[PDB]
């Protein structure tokens, strides 16, 4: 796996901008597993991500008026046969209280990788850490970092 992904400059279809409310998941205490992920309300991503690749994306996101680099996993709801998109976001290097029922604004800037067949907790944790390291490296580039001041965040 490379330590950086995507073109030097943001390229279509990015940036993809959207907002959704942070709601609970199913019970996977990610927060305690040291890798807290915020589930986005399903109503906000159904049509928008329906034809986008499942996997891990990166970009910026804002909640409680603060902006953070982030990674986002996009998959399908396993509880229903009717294809239902799901998206969960992890704000990178954030310190603060929880933000359930809060509106998060997201700006997707690039794709990291497709979803891997679940191979256990340890592996999942490793992949997330690598994803974070790659996200930060990828947004170190000017064309990307400038979106941290995008009007959508104003
Ligand atoms: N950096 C962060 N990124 C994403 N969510 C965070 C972050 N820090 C705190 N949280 C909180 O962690 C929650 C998810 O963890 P958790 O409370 O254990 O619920 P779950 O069991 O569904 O994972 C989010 O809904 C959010 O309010």
């Amino acid at each position: 796996r490379p330590e950086i992904v995507g073109p030097e400059k943001v390229q279509s279809p990015y940036p993809i901008r959207f907002e959704g409310k942070v709601v609970h998941g199913f019970g996977r205490g990610s927060k305690e597993l040291g890798i807290p992920t915020a589930n986005i309300s399903e109503d906000a991503i159904q049509e928008l991500l329906r034809y986008r690749d499942s996997g891990v994306y990166f970009g910026y996101a804002m909640v409680q008026k603060r902006v953070f680099p982030m990674v986002m996993s996009v998959g399908w709801n396993p509880y229903y046969k009717n294809k239902l998109r799901s998206a969960e976001v992890h704000l990178i290097e954030r310190q603060g209280e929880d933000f359930y029922e809060e509106i998060m604004r997201v700006i997707v800037l690039g794709y990291i990788r497709p979803e891997l067949n679940y191979a256990g907790l340890d592996k999942l944790i490793e992949d997330i850490h690598t994803d974070i390291r790659v996200a930060l490296n990828s947004m170190d580039r000017p064309s990307y970092s400038s979106y941290k001041k995008d009007p959508f965040f104003k």
